RNA sequence: UAGAAAUACGCGUUUUAGAGCUAGAAAUAGCAAGUUAAAAUAAGGCUAGUCCGUUAUCAACUUGAAAAAGUGGCACCGAGUCGGUGCUU
DNA sequence: TCTCTGCTCTGCGTATTTCT
DNA sequence: GAGCAGAGA
């Protein structure tokens, strides 16, 4: 009467077994519903529910902050053009309108189809005055002519909509080290400062670092070189420590600045006011030859002053293009005149004209024409070019995403310079076309949403609509900030209503420093007893030895006190220089809030909009030293549990037990695990849906489906058996490789979750009723259990393994639980307070009791029997697909109705589209379709996908979406949503997934005998055993007197494939493979017989190799076969299933 | 060592614009040119925000707007995917 | 005109921050 | 899985 579920979860399938305190697996009739005629089925309770793979939120997050990004850059279009509109309705009204109507073809502009000009003649005059974008960006920057407005707004949109990088902090500027000759300017203020003045000997200047990877080793010989080595470190030439910034805060090569520490380039480079700006310029050379550097590696020589490097290095690629592309036309017409039709012409074979016009990248253009140009001769700068992959280049390339956005704002900035004496309204505003082009939302302000998010966070200071204008008065940046930070910031486990400290916090440095010495013990001569060390010694332990050094370690804790952290407390000791203060507690909640905003904040002027309540209590230059110390980390505990938690015994919090217990010490964890401290209760006074009850615990996407699936499982088990409710559920966990990391997860909450679900009656004497032991288990344990008791697995014939390794793990479960009853707390979870030769006399038993608990011999033919089953209940998940409306690639256009829209107005027979859409689930339908020249009405039934742009439009109205179809007269009542794997049955018990509308998938299981994976199992592991040897040469032995199981193994296939594969050609093609390499030796056959069951595999039809060749799956491409198939609605173990006679519909 | 969120960048794809010329009933053939720009980048939605739209959830049936609740007898002998036999309403 | 066989097609590279 | 074209009716 009694059973155990023994269970399996993994990333893609739940295996699930029932067994009755015998082993056996039960079986019952079960009713079936529906029209057929069939009214109960036999089934067993074991079986396996496989789906797919629970998908992180990854991409979801990267497609959505591309579409802010698109968004957000077309609102500073939008804002651009609002700008210019007043103006620019003077000169073009139509100008903004046929930039937006130039996507559409010459019959669906309402104007010209000319954008800039409206006219053939200025559009062509404009194309060869400024072949590319760069021409009129340089031509603007430089030139001091009024320019036609339309031209201002195209290269002004060009800056603000490609941007460029905003990774650099300061205000990199080419305008002054635009060419690397910085030693004038460094050695020159190098000997203004210093005395005894070295003098050049090497120009290479930032050239040298420019050819290689940053290290001293390039940076050291190269500088002594250019400037003899007075001073190994400090020339002040170029020199990597200036140069570049240095990760460790090593101190500075000489006391200029009291040797500062080094650090990064960032805002701290304005800012040195401790060791340099207030002590004391050599580091506007530096910055001035990092500027060199880094421009250097971004942009190409200039021998040309002028303002717009960045065009003029894009116009002299142009024009390097033009020169080489002449000379390679030349070269190709005169020594190779056959070739010049293939690479000038042929836009599918990664010419020049693939390169162009086809789809062919620099690297593949440069792979395909290199060896044309080595075998020709002349070539020599153009095979040199191609060595530095500069031959061919185009104006925009994957390598611009260097480009920082002060360039832009540099080319920006100085058009507007130029032009604003012609155009008032452009002086007038070059703030705000500025401001457009270099604003970004912070990082935590987040979107700017009015509470109709489920990411934003922001609040705003008005109900103002924010513009890059005017958002500093209508966003609290503070509170925005703040509350970036609280929302990721947990609760602590014992009290979930308050926010944690941070690991800085000084409170948390009085739990810190003395839970550690709270268990320590000092064992000397003077007493015959261990004792721990009393409060007023853990006082002096702290106040001589942790008041002078921030780690434990044990070393001086020997020879410091007893011969005679606090990283915090010693930071803020030697930035105040006050220890009174620092031992005020009447204070420290004022230090906290401190604490609490130098841990929150890290954009200084933040930090000074939280200090300014606090300006009264110390001088400026110690506020200036706080904005350059910054926390990071977090407490693991709540403020509550510090300090506010008066407990009834002493008038001591736990810390305060910490700092002074005196003798008989408790640690933090057992003062609340006490119950006759009154700690105990009060955790637990501090303490409606599943669903949430998992989300906001941890988890891997994918195996907290497994974790929910598993929950339905067992739920719907209990329910089958007539709700009498188990005595023990067994549980995977492989603790001590993705697998291996995600089955680790999974048992630090599992557990948690099934007992609290299952039991749930209790009483007064005990707040629970023990009824349900739920075991857990490692993998390792059913490993050698499988393979010493000759039930080996193969993973690559059928999913029946789960259900067995499940099946395996009930049944080694209960027979270890009842044979060491003592040991429930080691594995049964829920009381706890902190092995496998028996299965190898015959019958065991726990022998305290009587009771028998393994029996060698009729409990292993029973094991043999159930693996030898062949029914188990496997079912495919049935899933309404979801994601994306269909592939991302736009193809271009064509004479084809399969072409998806871009947009409403888009018809994707002159504008291209998407294919290959991904319907949600499809539908049986039956009604009259106009078919046939004389239109008159054939009823029809067929199937018809319904994709996911078409699945709200569907679910809406069904009517309506038939008939617009074409469909006419649907009835209503018989149409039938089916999802991917909905399951069919067809003649001779052959059954098909539906993969689509228009695609089935194979459907039964080829329920192969035990004795014949066992064999497989021996014969395709033959030399990698590594056991005892005489076993390993008897199975050596057993299978070489067992040739013929191969041949048997073959008829099975080719019954099995005739029943339900039908594919023939297949069939005897892999007869023809086997019977014409049938002497063969062993391994190889039977290895390539296990990947000849992926012929047979649950699943969709793939290819497999053989010995020789590889064979093309036959896939089933049609569904016509299903509509008069008997449809299978099968429950979530599979066991309740309710059939559908198709045939008997319209 | 990974999950989850935010702010940005560079490409890519698509259609249009960048007058192709000559010899020709041409099917065409010779020759020149090629680097750039606009717009879109899930269709779209309404609370109209510089917001949201690909994560999670989902057998069937009966009630319920929905949330949700409920609905399917047992033992034994066998096993080509479950079959048979015997009690019970 | 409506179903089968055989072969081809498929968005990408980076950054800065967070919290766990 | 879908697409596409090229044959069997």
């Amino acid at each position: 009467k009694k059973y155990s579920i023994g269970l399996d979860i993994g990333t893609n399938s739940v295996g699930w077994a029932v067994i009755t305190d015998e082993y056996k697996v039960p079986s019952k009739k079960f009713k079936v519903l529906g029209n057929t005629d069939r009214h109960s089925i036999k089934k067993n309770l074991i079986g396996a529910l496989l789906f797919d793979s629970g998908e992180t939120a990854e991409r979801t997050r990267l497609k959505r902050t591309a579409r802010r990004r698109y968004t957000r850059r077309k609102n500073r279009i939008c804002y651009l053009q609002e700008i210019f509109s007043n103006e620019m309705a003077k000169v073009d009204d139509s100008f903004f309108h046929r930039l937006e109507e130039s996507f559409l073809v010459e019959e669906d502009k309402k104007h010209e189809r000319h954008p800039i000009f409206g006219n053939i003649v200025d559009e062509v005059a404009y194309h060869e005055k400024y072949p590319t974008i760069y021409h009129l960006r340089k031509k603007l920057v430089d030139s001091t002519d009024k320019a036609d407005l339309r031209l201002i707004y195209l290269a002004l949109a060009h800056m603000i909509k490609f941007r460029g990088h905003f990774l650099i902090e300061g205000d990199l500027n080419p305008d002054n080290s635009d060419v690397d000759k910085l030693f004038i300017q460094l050695v020159q203020t190098y000997n203004q400062l210093f005395e005894e003045n070295p003098i050049n000997a090497s120009g290479v200047d930032a050239k040298a670092i420019l050819s290689a990877r940053l290290s001293k080793s390039r940076r050291l010989e190269n500088l002594i070189a250019q400037l003899p080595g007075e001073k190994k470190n400090g020339l002040f030439g170029n020199l990597i420590a200036l140069s570049l910034g240095l990760t460790p805060n090593f101190k500075s090569n000489f006391d200029l600045a009291e040797d500062a520490k080094l650090q990064l380039s960032k805002d701290t480079y304005d800012d040195d006011l401790d060791n340099l700006l207030a002590q004391i310029d050599l580091f506007l050379a530096a910055k001035n030859l990092s500027d060199a550097i880094l421009l250097s590696d971004i942009l190409r020589v200039n021998t040309e002053i002028t303002k717009a490097p960045l065009s003029a290095s894009m116009i002299k690629r142009y024009d390097e293009h033009h020169q080489d592309l002449t000379l390679l036309k030349a070269l190709v017409r005169q020594q190779l005149p056959e070739k010049y039709k293939e690479i000038f012409f042929d836009q599918s074979k990664n010419g020049y004209a693939g390169y162009i016009d086809g789809g062919a990248s620099q690297e593949e253009f440069y792979k395909f024409i290199k060896p044309i140009l080595e075998k020709m001769d002349g070539t020599e700068e153009l095979l040199v070019k191609l060595n530095r992959e500069d031959l061919l280049r185009k104006q925009r390339t994957f390598d611009n995403g260097s480009i920082p956005h002060q360039i832009h704002l540099g080319e920006l900035h100085a058009i507007l310079r130029r032009q604003e004496d012609f155009y008032p309204f452009l002086k007038d505003n070059r703030e705000k076309i500025e401001k457009i082009l270099t604003f970004r939302i912070p990082y935590y302000v987040g979107p700017l949403a009015r509470g109709n998010s489920r990411f934003a966070w922001m609040t705003r200071k008005s109900e103002e609509t924010i513009t890059p204008w005017n958002f500093e008065e209508v966003v609290d940046k503070g509170a925005s900030a703040q509350s970036f930070i609280e929302r990721m910031t947990n609760f602590d486990k014992n009290l979930p209503n308050e926010k944690v400290l941070p690991k800085h916090s000084l409170l948390y440095e009085y739990f810190t420093v003395y839970n550690e010495l709270t268990k320590v013990k000092y064992v000397t001569e003077g007493m015959r007893k261990p004792a721990f060390l009393s409060g007023e010694q853990k006082k002096a332990i702290v106040d001589l030895l942790f008041k002078t050094n921030r780690k434990v370690t044990v070393k001086q804790l020997k020879e410091d006190y007893f011969k005679k952290s606090l990283g915090t407390y010693h930071d803020l000791l030697k930035i105040i220089k006050d220890k009174d203060f620092l031992d005020n507690e009447e204070n420290e909640d004022i230090l906290e809030d401190i604490v609490l905003t130098l841990t929150l904040f890290e954009d200084r002027e933040m930090i000074e909009e939280r200090l300014k309540t606090y300006a009264h209590l110390f001088d400026d230059k110690v506020m200036k030293q706080l904005k350059r110390r910054r926390y990071t980390g977090w407490g693991r505990l709540s403020r509550k549990l510090i300090n506010g938690i008066r407990d009834k015994q002493s008038g001591k919090t736990i810390l305060d037990f910490l700092k002074s217990d005196g003798f008989a010490n408790r640690n933090f964890m057992q003062l609340i695990h006490d119950d006759s401290l009154t700690f105990k209760e009060d955790i637990q006074k501090a303490q409606d849906s599943l669903h949430e009850h998992i989300a906001n615990l941890a988890g891997s996407p994918a195996i907290k489906k497994g974790i929910l699936q598993t929950v339905k499982v067992v739920d719907e088990l209990v329910k089958v058996m007539g709700r009498h409710k188990p005595e023990n559920i067994v549980i995977e966990m492989a603790r001590e490789k993705r697998q291996l990391v995600e089955t680790r997860q999974i048992t630090k909450h599992v557990a948690q979750i099934l007992d609290s679900r299952m039991n749930t009656k209790y009483d007064e004497n005990d707040k629970l009723i023990r009824e349900v032991k739920v075991i857990t288990l490692k993998s390792k344990l059913v490993s050698d259990f499988r393979k010493d008791f000759q039930f080996y697995k193969v993973r690559e014939i059928n999913n029946y393994h789960h259900a067995h390794d499940a099946y395996l793990n009930a049944v080694v479960g209960t027979a270890l639980i009842k044979k060491y009853p003592k040991l429930e707390s080691e594995f049964v979870y829920g009381d706890y307070k902190v092995i496998m030769n028996f299965f190898k006399p015959l019958i065991e038993t726990n022998g305290e009791t009587g009771e028998i608990v393994w029996d060698k011999g009729r409990d292993f033919a029973t094991v043999r029997k159930v693996l030898s089953m062949p029914q188990v209940n496997i079912v495919k998940k049935t899933e309404v697909q979801t994601g994306g409306f269909s592939k991302e690639s736009i193809r271009p256009k064509r004479n084809s109705d399969k072409l998806i829209a871009r947009k409403k107005d888009w018809d994707p027979k002159k504008y291209g589209g998407f294919l290959w859409p991904t319907v949600a689930y499809s539908v049986l339908v039956v009604a009259k379709v106009e078919k046939g020249k004389s239109k008159k009405l054939k009823s029809v039934k067929e199937l018809l996908g319904i994709t996911i742009m078409e699945r709200s439009s569907f679910e809406k109205n069904p009517i309506d979406f038939l008939e617009a179809k074409g469909y006419k007269e649907v009835k209503k009542d018989l149409i039938i949503k089916l999802p991917k794997y909905s399951l069919f049955e067809l003649e001779n018990g052959r059954k098909r997934m539906l993969a689509s509308a228009k695609q089935l998938q194979k459907g039964n299981e080829l329920a192969l005998p035990s004795k014949y994976v066992n064999f497989l199992y021996l014969a395709s592991h033959y030399e990698k055993l590594k056991g005892s040897p005489e076993d390993n040469e008897q199975k050596q032995l057993f299978v070489e007197q067992h040739k013929h199981y191969l041949d048997e193994i073959i008829e099975q296939i080719s019954e099995f494939s005739k029943r339900v594969i039908l594919a023939d050609a297949n069939l005897d093609k892999v007869l023809s493979a086997y019977n014409k390499h049938r002497d063969k030796p062993i391994r190889e056959q039977a290895e390539n017989i296990i990947h000849l069951f992926t012929l047979t595999r649950l699943g969709a039809p793939r290819a497999f190799k053989y010995f020789d060749t590889t064979i093309d799956p036959k896939q089933y491409r049609s569904t016509k076969e299903v509509l008069d198939a008997t449809l299978i609605h099968q429950s979530i173990t599979g066991l309740y299933e309710t059939r559908i006679d198709l045939s008997q519909l319209g």
